[PDB]
C-alpha cells in the first residue's frame, strides 16, 4: 500500500529534524548530568531524538565556517585577558520555548554576556533558564549560599572570568558557556561586595561589580553583572570551548 510507505518516511523527516552535531551535544550533557547522579548515588551513532525533546528548547548548529561562527567566535575570544590559549570548537543557536516573549527588551542597555557554568548543569538551564539562587533565612547567611553580590543570575563580559565557572566535564574533558542578551537597565557601579541583595538597589534594574585595577582598588577581581529578575536574561548561543593546558 502506499499509506505505509507514506509513514515510513515521516520518520525520517522527523528524526532528521536533529542535526547530527546537535544529537551528539545533547548526548553529551546529558550524559553528563546521569554520571553526576550515578555518582553521588552510587555507580555514528542513532538519532536520540527522545532527550533533545525534552529540553523544550532549540539547539542549532552554527556550522564551523559560516559567517556568523567566525563573528560570534570573535566576540567571545575578544575580552579574553589572560592568553591562556583557548580552543573555540562549536557553537550552537539556542532558544527557549518561552524566553523571547518574556524578555523585558524594554529596559534598554541589553548588552550580551556570558555564564559559564558546569557541564552537568547545562541540561537543568536549557530546560527552565537561569534560575535565581534560593535566599536564606533559616540561619546566618554565610558565603558558601550568596555570590559577592547577593541572590541574583551572575554574568560578566570576560571569557577569562567565565572560564573559572565552565568546569570541564568529565565525559569529553570540554568547557561549556552560555552567551545570553541580559537587560541591564540603569547599572549602578559597586565597588564593595554586599551579600544581602534581593534585588537591584532602588532606581536601578541591574548591579556591577568593577574590577580592581592598580588605580582604583575594589572587592572584585572580575567584572560581573548580576541581575534580579530572570526576564532580563534571554539564551541565544552555546559555547563548547576546550583549554590547551587542561591535558597532560
Ligand atoms: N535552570 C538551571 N539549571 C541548572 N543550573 C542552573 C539553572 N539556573 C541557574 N543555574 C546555576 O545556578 C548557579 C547559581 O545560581 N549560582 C548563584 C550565584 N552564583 C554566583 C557566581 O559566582 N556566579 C558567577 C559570577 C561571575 C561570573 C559568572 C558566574 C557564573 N557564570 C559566570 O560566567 C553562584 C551560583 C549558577 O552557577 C547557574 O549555572
Amino acid at each position: 500500500s502506499e499509506q505505509l510507505q507514506a509513514l515510513l518516511l515521516e520518520e525520517v523527516m522527523n528524526s532528521s529534524t536533529l542535526s547530527q552535531e546537535v544529537s551528539d551535544l545533547v548526548e553529551m550533557i546529558w550524559a553528563e548530568a546521569l554520571g553526576h547522579l550515578e555518582h553521588m548515588l552510587g555507580s555514528p551513532n542513532p538519532p536520540s531524538l527522545a532527550k533533545y525533546r525534552a529540553l523544550r528548547c532549540k539547539i542549532e548548529h552554527v556550522e564551523q565556517n559560516t559567517e556568523e561562527f567566525l563573528r560570534v567566535r570573535k566576540e567571545v575570544l575578544q575580552n579574553h585577558h589572560s592568553k591562556s590559549p583557548v580552543d573555540v570548537l562549536q557553537i550552537f543557536r539556542v532558544g527557549r520555548v518561552n524566553e523571547t516573549t518574556e524578555f523585558l527588551s524594554k529596559l534598554g542597555n541589553v548588552r550580551p554576556l556570558l555564564h559559564g557554568s558546569p557541564v552537568q548543569n547545562i541540561v537543568g538551564i536549557l530546560c527552565r533558564g537561569l534560575l535565581l539562587p534560593k535566599v536564606v533565612e533559616d540561619r546566618g547567611v554565610q558565603r558558601t549560599d550568596v555570590g559577592n553580590l547577593g541572590s541574583g543570575i551572575y554574568f560578566s563580559d570576560s571569557l577569562s572570568t567565565s572560564i573559572k565557572y565552565s568546569h570541564p566535564g568529565e565525559t569529553d574533558g570540554t568547557r561549556l558557556l552560555l552567551i545570553c542578551d541580559v537587560a541591564l537597565g540603569k547599572c549602578m557601579d559597586l565597588h564593595e561586595k554586599d551579600f544581602s541583595l534581593t534585588e537591584a538597589p532602588p532606581g536601578y534594574d541591574s548591579v556591577h561589580g568593577v574590577s580592581q585595577t592598580a588605580s582604583v582598588t575594589t572587592d572584585f577581581e572580575d567584572d560581573e553583572f548580576v541581575v534580579y529578575k530572570t526576564n532580563q536574561v534571554k539564551m541565544k548561543y552555546i559555547i563548547k570551548f576546550s583549554m590547551p593546558g587542561d591535558q597532560i
